């Protein structure tokens, strides 16, 4: 088999599944705070639009996506992100996942390098490995508030072709403002690199004023978005690649054509999601705000010191007073259960490329109703207390 | 201001000869010309109602990411399909649901080959494989087949194997030749794979659309080096579903493919729910589909013969007809058909075959015809095409 897949060890999160399944067999209710799967009901408009526009033939749509959906994304950015985008700048893909893969393949050759801000959304490494691109980590520290490090330029070389990050960020929850993004765009332009900004969590912003990378008119910016987290439509597999660089889009379109098209029914339903009013986004933003706040308060009241207050998204990264976080996560499932309940968290080690980093850190996904989440944290800290003594 | 340095992968890629005809086609519709599209493999048949019904009946409250390998029931649906219809014993654990056959091919390539490695392909072939090969950084090596030899597997196939060769890929029934390799031919091809430690990737998307001979799935030959790709696209006219699969008995390969499926998270949920219904369709449905395409293919073959065209292939499967025209450049004729020609305000669009070959110069005078219109329209579409071909010589 290929080195690409032989060198890939399985995710620390996935490695806990066997232990979790074994716990359910013993009659234990597990609180899943390890996966970024929203629990919110998918808006009914998604299903209504599909039912009302049932096509007689489920055909391959235009490779770049149904024209109406390209318009729907364009209008969303103007109305919600206050960015002027044309439908021609939008390329509909099979979720953000594919938009990332295309971006990587269009800008870099096999063996080339793409800078990534550590810790980062682990799945980028999967798309990099498929495209044969090397992903180069640029470490950020919790103690610095996971800021963009000053030595960013030093990692650039002849093989460097781009920089990729998420904003709001998964798993740190940091939100880079207009000033920070412009700085990052300026570096991309000075060194002729493309800036891939994954904005899947835009709308889920609590502190500061969020500015899309497209707000900074540059030919090197590529924004990735999706209907997944924003509308709780993860199973739709509908996302997009947005950029003003007509040449890049035209190159990405050859890849979209080999693939033929994104899912038809999901695109039809996505048009309805993107047209949702302001009240919907207020509800989603505030639901996650209250959840994040609830966890933060619970962590603080149980004496946990080193954790980050996110400005966006629904993840909380924290440092535990343990030698190995992954061992503790497994222990929670195997050797622990408060009142027949346990809590499953994601070890953060899988979000770093640099070996040794994130050994005592974990990520908490706020994807449960606030009261259950409060209870899930109580179980987690009671378990943390016994683990030590 | 600095230039955009894009990857060689995408800079070297010229746009498809078929796609290069779209601008000329769009300009023809503006002039008031009804175009008969025989250039794309998009079926025109109604998607069976069961697909929509299953979705409506099992509407989930949350459109969640399913298990990476696909919903368990769909994995069972594919497994049962192969046992009932293909007479092959497959377990759900052997099935990995993907975003259409397209992705199953991409994963196959990434799992067996490193960037820079080689995969043999039987030319002419489904052009899109080259797209997945470029994304994975794999070099696709052509093994030319001739129409005069009935597009058979050439005897010099082993001479193309080297240290960098990691697999062989083809479609059965084949797109665009329409050849259908039987049990004997497949065994031979599997024996070569095993002797040289290569994986055999057989794209069986057109299985069911078989007219001549008895079709045998590559899985019928129990080997640890066979990987079958299938889809709900052409078989059930559900191209927009983007639901396919990778099937193999090699537990290690599927386990490695699973890591790639996990990065991607999952295939489309609603489409998987609807696909379970399509896969459970009775024998009557497949009889109707197979015979609908048989009568269409026959109609075109008769019309081509009646208009004096000599060199064309009679396919054993799929719905494509490959033919050699008496012209210097087929692609020039295809464009001409749209720009400078229209019988009774009608014209026909065909796909130049040049884009289906990697070896430069091959398929310059050849075209592909997709039988994706009702037999009477198809008959008319060929009349328009031959009247245009007759004037073109002048």
């Amino acid at each position: 088999f290929s080195d690409r897949v032989l060198l890939t060890e399985e995710s620390p999160i996935r490695k806990l599944v066997p232990f979790a399944e074994m716990a359910k067999k013993r009659g234990v209710r597990i609180h899943h705070l390890n996966i970024g799967q929203p629990d919110l009901k998918t808006p009914e408009v998604f299903f209504e639009r599909i039912y009302e526009n049932k096509p007689e033939v489920v055909y391959y749509s235009h490779s770049a996506g149904i024209w109406e959906l390209r318009e729907a994304f364009a209008s969303y950015y103007k109305r919600r992100q206050r960015v002027d985008v044309k439908p021609e700048n939008v390329l509909v893909t099979n979720g953000g996942s594919e938009a990332i893969l295309f971006s990587f393949a269009v800008i870099a050759n096999p063996g080339d390098e793409i800078l990534v801000l550590e810790p980062f959304y682990a799945n980028y490494n999967a798309f990099a490995k498929i495209a044969g691109v090397k992903l180069i980590p640029v470490t950020r520290r919790m103690e610095e508030g996971f800021a963009i490090p000053q030595n960013l330029e030093s990692f650039i070389n002849e093989r460097t072709k781009g920089i990729v990050l998420s904003n709001p960020c998964n798993p740190t929850g940091v939100v880079y403002g207009k000033d920070e993004m412009r700085y990052l765009v300026e570096i991309a332009e000075r060194h002729g690199l493309f800036l891939i900004v994954d904005e899947v969590y835009s709308e889920i912003v609590f502190r500061g004023e969020f500015a899309s990378a497209l707000s900074i008119e540059s030919d090197k910016v590529v924004v990735i978005d999706s209907v997944s987290k924003k509308f709780s439509a993860c199973g739709a597999r509908v996302g997009c690649l947005i950029t003003r660089n007509e040449e890049l889009i035209s190159h990405a379109m050859k890849l979209a054509q080999g693939r033929l098209a994104p899912p038809l029914l999901e695109q039809i339903g996505s048009v309805g999601l993107l047209n949702l009013d302001d009240s919907f986004f207020d509800f989603v933003r505030e639901t996650y705000r209250e959840r994040v706040e609830t966890v933060l308060k619970k962590l603080e009241e149980h004496g946990l010191k080193r954790f980050t207050k996110p400005s966006g998204a629904f993840y909380i990264t924290a440092e535990l007073p343990v030698e190995d976080a992954e061992e503790f996560a497994r222990w929670m499932l195997t050797d622990f259960n408060m009142d027949g309940e346990t809590t499953m968290v994601a070890p953060l080690r899988g979000f770093y490329l640099t070996p040794g980093l994130g050994k005592k850190e974990i990520r908490i996904a706020c994807v449960l109703e606030k009261d259950l989440l409060s209870r899930a944290i109580d179980v987690l800290m009671e378990g943390l207390k016994m683990f030590c003594s």
